[PDB]
């Protein structure tokens, strides 16, 4: 197919190395093997600070990573949800992003190591990532950052975090500047185009009907369509932040992602949607193309924190 | 929108009749509007004989009609359930496809009227279906038909309903030679590209994320991953018949049912799948594009009854 | 890569297999794609000799196992202009001739690089003339002549139906199947499936087609690209037939649209989960070709 | 279809207004109303600086004309060339584009009134422009740019002089940093699904084979496979500059221009090419979109100076 030539190596390196396999290694290896992978994709950029903490809640203390850019020039607060398909992936993984995405913005950026599958399955992911927004908006004082100023970004399984975030926010009447879903789950799509063709042979290969991921991370079957598993399924997705959905070409989650674009702007939220040609999903084999996008994300970022 | 002339036409025409409104039709009249413009749609061509009857069932009388070539030259069977997004059609309605297929087909055609919804919800007219099927094989004899030589033709909600039969012929060990789902409606489609961009205009008009046609065919939720509702979601589709499935180009179905062809292939069943371009859902406004179709399955059956 | 199973292992064989002068490798291919379809019995065969100004044009008349009307169905082999004879397609002649019960002739016209465009499209349409002339002889009717032709056979089909309007010349019908249409540069299908897939084919102007043409003022001559044509009207009523992972999907797709726009009667359809030709399907070829059969049989009834 | 609902609305006002109606008014009357329309889309972000004037060709003089940034923070340039299907369009109906282009680059930018369409023929307009990026590394120093952060930028029929500038560019030996073709037209497409399903209804109405535009910027047929007016159909496209390619959904002219893009992938250009979805050609009838489009090429050119 015609992909970035840095992109088609990177697949065939990654399928030579057979990582993933349940013959040799076991869950735990799996889990720590694709991290390590994640970690070293694109290069760490410097910033101004680095501070780890935890947020202390009733059964957990939730773990974050605050990030202050090279220089910040506004009070606005972007909350980082990493990817990793609800199994795997933390702030270490998407270290990279933050750091970037810091310094685009020229603002505060908080990485969150929301609860995994299969140890803890759906909501709680859902529900981590919430109250670690909550948390932010009530100590927006402490943190130097207005309260009508916080977005949230995330890619993949991240980008499934933000979409049904986003519908707790509004629930909850909190107020969400925008929203920056990347390459997200947003449905059990079986039908699209996207889906049957890249289902497998472009790093994420997804099984149907239901793959393994979602699987580990659901509770049972009636959970598909529970709308903060599944938000595109959601009755209503008006009164919902500002949108930059950001969709790859050659990955199967591509045409949902799209689909929840579109059902965005046809419920009045104001969305961006854009696709990037010649990629897989999440960028991969292309830290370049990783980095432009996250860049992009940041400047139009900055722009709505003026 | 590239469509066909004639295509074209209809819609205008169609759009500014106005048959489906609520505000000034109840609805059994829109029932019995929509019937009388589709069973006007394709001419009737001649055929051999024509025989009414019902199948006595434990809780009801199921209608048929009986088709006879006008030149029968094996003993074939196909089972024909006409569409009508479950609520409306009969073998009224598709009594010319009929005619026309049963030519082509050189073999007998039974057309089935099982019952619709809102008065009988899901899996009535599933069941209704499947045992029409069973009750054909067992009179075999009295038809003149092989029992080894039986296959089932549907168009949408007929489409769906060939694809769920199926999957019980499968389930209770009943031999189908083959399957002809036309532009079948076989999941909750919410991503593809095709139903986001001709859901509206073009004659079959879907609302997201959950259809009128749909809420009045299903009970609950949880029906909506039932496989015998959409067939899509099924965790095995091998050791089903031999399969033709057609699409439409401009028809929001589209993409589900070039899915569903796909997935037949991966199982190991044989399948024919085309997708008819220029046209909308069901092929209306184009009779001419109708009949070409209904020929070119009665030729591939015949091929198969050889 | 979502392809019918039985197609998927014959790519991966066809290049593992790695199929010499050019006249060489024109026998070589031939030799393949004569043993590619089983041949189906027909009711008679006969070889022989149009003769035209400067050359004897070979033919094959099929007669159908079973004759039930007067049609006449004139069909152009494939081959990208430079391999390919009626022996290749044979066995689809056979099974078209059967389909629609009545009688085939094939065609076989001149070639490149020996014979340039426009020879091939001249060689087919004289052929085609010959058969109207003829009608009487044949036992046809000469309102009921319908054309096909597949991938450069399908070129062929398009740009002898140019020429029949031309000289005002009746054809009932024409089958493209899979043809070429233009030099398509900017298509999806193009760019997405011209390598991998069998039809390989390298941009800006393929090898088949730098044999065919004289220079490049060829590639908008609407006889070599009949989808730059000013005018598409009062052209036969066509059956365009693309497949979906196929290079000149979209071209195919674009013609059959600008036929329907320019008020011909059009059948379009696009065969999913196959590659070019239906090469690593021979089901499917079969199913297509009965298809078609069907079709211009109801329009000759 | 589905596009956003301010550009629904825009197609309707579009179609009602009836603006390109050859019964109606002559051909400058058109170019006018056009031009108009094109130059009120978007709305003018402030900038440091403007300054007019004309640069001094054999045959010709060639205005200019020169944004400063509010904040300039690199030495890079970017050339502006408009769109207007090389018939119409100018400095003015872009100006809007260039403000916000400079600000969020940082950096100068120079828009380029080439000759037009029927009055100059195919390839007049290619060399204009090009002879004004020849004319901009000359002057660098008075410019206060570095001769090697030159880059090109355009939209539609700039696209496709950004394009065609860049095998100049290569033929020459003279080196530009990087390429920003927005939705260009690279090639005379008749097969694509774009251009058949989307060249009528959604503001740019193309008739095929040969539309109106084409036949008016190009001499005769022969023209059709020139690389200079088709780049598309260059038998090379490799060491051309770093590209930026961003096509519509909804846009006639969308998979030319992702064509093009893999082509330079293909050929060992590094290239970012995306889709905005939801919009029709130029982003017309959303200025948000093409504001935030232009901001997202800024940042990355900015990262690139």
């Amino acid at each position: 197919m015609p992909l970035d030539p840095e992109v088609r190596n990177f697949l065939q390196v990654y399928y030579k190395a057979n990582i993933i396999d349940f013959t040799k290694y076991q869950f735990q290896e799996i889990r720590q093997k694709v991290n390590e992978l994640l970690a070293k994709a694109v290069p760490k950029d410097p910033v101004g600070e680095t501070r780890d903490m935890k947020i202390k809640l009733e059964d957990y203390e939730l773990p974050i990573r605050i990030y202050s850019p090279i220089k910040r020039t506004n009070n606005g607060l972007v909350m980082h949800f990493h990817g990793g398909a609800w199994i795997l992936g933390s702030i270490e993984t998407e270290d990279a992003i933050s750091r970037i995405l810091s310094n685009s913005c020229e603002c505060t950026v908080i990485s969150v190591d929301y609860r995994l599958a299969p140890e803890y399955k759906f909501p709680t992911a859902v529900y981590d990532c919430f109250n670690a927004i909550v948390w932010a908006r009530d100590n927006a004082g402490e943190l130097g950052i207005d309260k009508d100023k916080i977005a949230t970004f995330g890619i993949s399984a991240g980008g499934n975090l933000v979409a049904a975030t986003s519908l707790l926010a509004r629930d909850n009447k909190l107020k969400l500047t925008a929203q920056v879903p990347v390459v997200p789950f947003v449905y059990l799509d079986l039908a699209s185009k996207s889906m049957n063709r890249y289902r497998k042979g472009y790093f994420l290969d997804i099984n149907l009907p239901v793959d393994y991921g979602v699987k580990m991370y659901i509770r049972d079957e009636k959970d598909l369509y529970n709308p903060l598993f599944s938000p595109l399924i959601a009755e209503d997705l008006s009164n919902l932040p500002q949108a930059i959905v950001v969709t790859a070409e050659y990955d199967p989650l591509r045409d949902q992602g799209e689909a929840y674009a579109y059902r965005l702007m046809e419920s009045g939220v104001p969305t961006l949607s854009f696709r990037v040609n010649g990629n897989v999903h999440a960028f991969l084999g292309s830290p370049r193309t990783s980095r432009q996008v996250t860049v992009m994300i940041g400047a139009l970022l900055k722009d709505i924190f003026k």
